């Protein structure tokens, strides 16, 4: 019924599994755990101000190949960025070397093109952009709309980033212009232009798959979820997050800021409240590799909850946890790490919404849940 | 000629190296510098704020040899100890569950028992003992002198390393601190009482048997140096103390404060200066142990220098290292550790005392220092 494209996903740790296997450090992996279970030094180690977890360990790069721009159809690879409302793509006017391995927008080739070319720059976490505005139809399955979008001219700020990256381009499902202008994301747009039935989006992350998601945009396919659908109100005009109490066993925070975002790859928790929870739980990190690990059989670890006004979220260990099956299957990751935002802010990322189908809704000002239905 | 007495040296190192093979983590050792050596994460890895070096645990050198005390000649082991200016030995009256392995010192059986009770606690590192004090005459080799100290009635504090360790208790080798206790040390005492020719004493640790070495009091055995013998002026009114600048290959600290000492087992850097010299040499901390590794081939080992007014001290790789034999003899272990004692200050230990003589001379308030003769 509704538009569903399918993304693939960039999971951070296969690199790092991959290089562990590559420099033959299994050993290390598993002495390093054997020795605070050899009870020698006392603690139990969870990293230290120059050994710890970065947001780049924790990004869950989402990559969508089938967009079009222009009349010509113009391909790019985008990542989507639940954090903004943005839409850029490299312009053929880009001299960055970072530019030169990329698909370029060229205006010319296209007859849909229409001027705009108001200076503009937007800044991410990575770095910054800076382009002119530009208008074209753009494709993404079935839907098509003209949308005003930056064209990036100097991309030399995104470094080392861009170029080590295979995107060409940003496409925002989140709220917030970073120019100057004020200019509607796309699934808003959409819905302006009577394109979609609703301005919503939804995430369906198969549970049996963790390097594919399912975006479906203007409205909700029943298949993905069984049993009640609930809402909570975003807490914020610009992000989707929500308050929630969050416990962690016997550790909790009340009225914590939940950010709900499938570009994170783990749960993420301030480091003080962390700590005190993997602590009890026996769970360690690997010294320099990002690897929090505990044995697999480990029973102390808890159904972590999430509370709202009115509803009760839960998240078992299956979804948190991990077999590191070629290193010793016995031992399991953690999804759940440290990162340091403010004083009470969580990241509902990947393994919650694999339990979780989820609604962006808009138009009501929320996030929706339901238990996904594993097709 | 002087009075020259024995004593047995027990070195920190062996045991934590024991720890290590009992605890079967030969591995873990050898992977973990095979991790951070490779440079994969960085050019790491020298510890941090969660990874230390705790000082009075780590290095805890101990020279302990025979004394006596009473007209029945009781006998004791005395750690020759030149940070500090007590004498104690564990009294009959202590019930401590140390004690009980203990030779005990009762007053009772000696006719040169004076009595004076009044109470005490002294510190030791990160240990105190409690007792009070007494007189009677204490025989050392072939000296005798009456003589007040500390019987001491409670030793828990001084847990683990009291029970875990042969000495009975402590002769002091340093100088009267007013702000402690106003008895002068035993051998400004032996002078004062004019019963050897100087109140200085001298340590000498022949490379011919490792495990023993020698105190010689009043005066200065030819037999045991070499070349010429040059002192150097303390700096300091309570400590060994004397102004050095310091030379770790390419990196200099001018203005430095170096305390000789026989209770230190290696020699001791301020961190930042050391760790930049670590780096440079790849040489590795082992994460949650006391060890800093490099392969033993390694050609970029300097020989450090300490520059005084006058003179020029030199230690050379073969003393501030040691192949890991039972580990794996292609690494070494280095006797330099880093510990922030105050500003600038060092601590000339156990591998600067194996080069050279040392003179400690109360009356010339300096230290002296000859190669020592071996062979």
């Amino acid at each position: 019924k509704h538009t569903t494209i399918g993304f693939k996903i960039d999971r951070p740790h296969d690199k790092v599994l991959s290089s562990v296997l590559k420099n033959k450090l299994s050993t290390y992996v598993k002495e390093s755990f054997k020795f605070f279970k050899s009870g020698y030094a006392q603690k139990g180690y969870l990293g230290s101000e120059n050994d710890s977890i970065e947001l780049d360990d924790v990004a869950n790069l989402m990559f969508y190949g089938e967009g079009q721009i222009g009349t010509n159809k113009q391909p790019f690879m985008f990542i989507f960025d639940t954090g903004s409302a943005n839409l850029w793509v490299p312009s053929v006017n880009c001299d960055s070397i970072g530019c030169s391995t990329k698909h370029l927008y060229d205006a010319s080739a296209s007859k849909s093109y229409e001027k705009d070319g108001t200076k503009v720059e937007i800044s991410y976490g990575s770095g910054t952009v800076r382009g002119y505005f530009s208008k074209d139809v753009i494709s993404l399955g079935d839907l098509s709309l003209p949308y005003k979008f930056i064209e990036v001219t100097d991309a030399d700020d995104l470094e080392p980033i861009y170029s080590g990256s295979e995107f060409d381009g940003i496409l925002g499902l989140g709220w917030k212009d970073l120019s100057i202008g004020s200019i509607d994301p796309v699934v808003v747009e959409l819905k302006k232009q009577n394109k979609i039935d609703n301005a919503l989006f939804t995430f369906y992350l198969p549970v049996h798959d963790k390097h594919v998601g399912y975006l479906t945009i203007g409205g909700i396919e029943s298949d993905f979820y069984e049993g009640p659908l609930t809402y909570e109100k975003l807490n914020h005009d610009l992000y989707w997050q929500i308050d929630l109490d969050i416990h962690f066993g016997k550790y909790v925070m009340q009225k914590a800021n939940a950010v709900v975002d499938s570009g994170t790859s783990t749960i993420t928790a301030p480091t003080s409240f962390l700590n005190k929870f993997f602590r009890d739980m026996n769970v360690i990190k690997v010294p320099f590799l990002p690897l929090y690990v505990t044995t697999c059989d480990n029973d102390d670890l808890p159904t972590l909850e999430f509370h709202s006004r009115n509803n009760k979220y839960t998240l078992e260990p299956e979804f948190y946890m991990d077999p590191l099956s070629d290193i010793d299957p016995a031992l399991c990751m953690l999804y759940i790490l440290p990162v340091d935002i403010d004083d009470n802010t969580f990241i509902l990322g990947d393994p919650f919404m694999r339990k979780y189908f989820t609604v962006f809704d808009y138009e009501k000002e929320s996030v929706g849940f339901a238990v996904a239905k594993n097709l």
